[PDB]
């Protein structure tokens, strides 16, 4: 059931090979950052993740705190989905909303 | 100024006796070791330090490698303090990188 | 001692979290890569070790062989960091035989 | 057929009789299992399967996740081929592109 620092290894690890796209989009979203050239996950636990984010010249590493805790391993795939497909709708949604002076 | 078996069990018995505190800390960061009921060193080398941890009732050996070898035996008390502070500060971000879902 | 899938996931974490541009290095000189942005490690066993590389074009998949099998486990950190002075002194000789025709 | 457990024995049934090396597969690549003597697919859900794996020492239970729920309207048998033939492929990417120290 509960989040080993080894089980937030392979998830991270996981994501980082087949999904490099959803952390690039996490950090984007959820992290505000722009010009985002690429991301990786580094630690995962209930309360949040470590992503390393690349701008077009340099790298920081940020958090991002969850609105729910993170109950079971098990679910931690199809909730990082969810929060994947939940950045995209409210990136299109932002985009959307430009105005100008 | 080699480090030797006899310094080795000097090292362990002053961390253990006096730094205790510290040795979680190695296990819980550095070792990933999660609900622990007690944390000693065994051994110090200089590329080294082996700790067992009790767990869960259950105990192991789990060992943690030195970024850099200990010079000398005079090294051994500055480095596991100046380890001992390493380890509070990771997870740590500049606050500029913490986010919300 | 043994090379474990679980000690290459370590290995790897700690090399991308604390030696990043050492990987960018090894891609640059070992891996014949000139365009590096970045790069991280994926796999690591007694006989090479697994890239990700990025560069502006995209990413790639290479592996590098070691010239001497790892004995062990404890060993691939002193080999990591040897072989990135080898490949930050490459550029060597020249430096002073520049010649002119 | 959606996934009963009635419907994951007869899956289970005719892989370890007829896929003994695939399930075996599973175990060593996903799994992270060395010195594996045989291995069993116990059960198979939508998200995943159970595994008894074991060692020349004893046995353990892992359970490797599915990347995508399973639908039914797929069938599963050719899931499983699928993921034998991924796992072969797995390192193959990076090995394809060989550099020497
Ligand atoms: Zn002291
Ligand atoms: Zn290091
Ligand atoms: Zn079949
Ligand atoms: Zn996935």
């Amino acid at each position: 059931d509960p989040l080993t620092p080894a089980i937030s290894d392979r998830i991270c690890k996981h994501m980082n090979e087949d999904h490099a796209s959803a952390i690039a989009l996490y950090a984007q979203v959820f992290g505000q950052q722009t010009d985002v050239t690429m991301a990786q996950m580094q630690a995962i636990d209930p309360t949040g993740m470590d992503l390393v984010v690349e701008s077009e010249g340099g790298s920081k590493t940020i958090r991002i705190e969850f609105e729910q805790p993170l109950k079971d391993s098990e679910d931690a795939h199809q909730v990082l989905i969810a929060m994947a497909k939940q950045a995209r709708s409210v990136g299109k949604n932002s985009a959307e909303n430009l105005y100008f002076q």
